[PDB]
DNA sequence: GTCGTTAGTTGTGGGACTAAAGGATATCGTGAACCGAAAAATTAGTGTAACGGGTATCCCACAACGCTAG
């Protein structure tokens, strides 16, 4: 069956449901920290998904090697030790865990790794 | 005999002359010379290119997951 839906987005205002000011402020500061960690994360993922392609290019300029993004346990020419999205998610979680939730990391990882493969041509 | 009055001319001046349509004209004669006025035309003079961050907008492409284990 075809897609019988069209994606849509709505803006819902939310207040923090706490009695006192200090708890609300603690939650709001935690969420601002979440913002900062998310942006630093996005930077880390994009750098870490740039570098390896240029390592591929380096090897190809060395001996025309056909190195490709795949787990070496599943590919002879693979260099990665796991799935690429897992590599970015790991290299961001190992540093930013315990401060902001990991679902933000997973969503950001998917959102950037999906687009970067399309941007490979450019 | 003479002077004002009245009526009847007599000459002279001012005012009329359907309605409807249409509706073209041609218009001489010559004396000079200098000064002033304003309206017009010609001429003389000055010139950019990219750059730093930071941020307002545009076009243009893509995303907006699903499953398993502690």
């Amino acid at each position: 069956m075809g897609k019988s839906t069209l994606k849509h987005t709505r803006k819902i205002q939310i207040l923090i449901d706490l009695p006192t000011k200090d708890e609300k402020k603690e939650v709001m500061d935690m969420m601002y920290q979440w913002r900062d960690r998310c942006f630093r994360a996005a930077n880390i993922i994009v750098t870490h998904l740039y570098v390896q392609e240029m390592i591929k290019d380096f090897f190809y300029l060395s001996e025309g090697i056909k190195y490709k993004l795949a787990d070496e346990k599943k590919d002879e020419k693979g260099i990665l030790q796991r799935s690429r999205m897992n590599t970015t998610y790991r290299v961001v979680s190992d540093r930013f865990k315990g401060e902001m939730p990991t679902n933000i990391l997973s969503t950001l990882n998917h959102g950037l790794i999906s687009s970067f493969n399309k941007n490979r041509v450019q």
